[PDB]
């Protein structure tokens, strides 16, 4: 079995560039998602191998996790906050799609889009 390579963290081709909405996305929305009790499942790609999962990669095809977003926030990869929200509601949608409802970890999700949700309504303004 076998997992693909792991979503870019570098790319020196894409422009990019430092927002105070992107250090928002680092400095309280990820970290307050980091540090929660339900984070661990969440801070690296899944390793389908390890985890006996040799159909997730045949159903995720966008695979995202905050381990990534942390790279790509710190490697100031992203142009916009947007391409970063995205990421976070990426990752929160395969949860859903993989899993079924009731399952500890899309609770685990739930718990921690919640707090993503309540943060980003106070994403400052552009500027
Ligand atoms: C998001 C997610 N994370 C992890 C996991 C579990 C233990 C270790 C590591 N690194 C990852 C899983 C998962 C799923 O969606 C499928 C359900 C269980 C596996």
């Amino acid at each position: 079995s076998m997992n693909p390579p792991p979503p870019e963290t570098s790319n020196p081709n894409k422009p990019k560039r430092q927002t105070n909405q992107l250090q928002y996305l680092l400095r309280v929305v990820l970290k307050t998602l980091w540090k929660h009790q339900f984070a661990w499942p969440f801070q690296q790609p899944v390793d389908a191998v390890k985890l006996n999962l040799p159909d997730y990669y045949k159903i995720i095809k966008t695979p995202m996790d905050m381990g990534t977003i942390k790279k790509r926030l710190e490697n100031n990869y992203y142009w916009n906050a947007q391409e970063c929200i995205q990421d976070f509601n990426t990752m929160f949608t395969n949860c859903y799609i993989y899993n079924k409802p009731g399952d500890d970890i899309v609770l685990m999700a739930e718990a921690l889009e919640k707090l993503f949700l309540q943060k980003i309504n106070e994403l400052p303004t552009e500027e």
